[PDB]
């Protein structure tokens, strides 16, 4: 935790999974099985 | 604001909170009450 | 440009104004005038 | 790889390309040729 722009990296990150998450489950919309 | 990076950390984070608040709304379309 | 970490920036700048750009017109679909 | 900043920096690169082409396509739907 020696850099602090570690904070803005880690959050983005954490955005970013949610992000193409909460996408991916939308244009797939049923969940198909 | 010792590091001039805190701007785009701090933009972006706006910009993200902004982000998803449109979103979600546009996903729940009604309000629903 | 004496900070590396500026082209970042301003790269995330311009995707981001893009970005709304797009979308808005997106959303409003007709000019509507 | 001096800036260990270069790896949220390249990662957030290939993110907002990928992004945009999941995006164009998705808009685009047929391919129309």
């Amino acid at each position: 935790m020696f850099e602090p722009f570690q904070i803005l990296s880690i959050c983005s990150f954490i955005l970013s999974a949610l992000h193409f998450m909460a996408w991916t489950i939308g244009h797939l919309n049923q969940i198909k099985r």
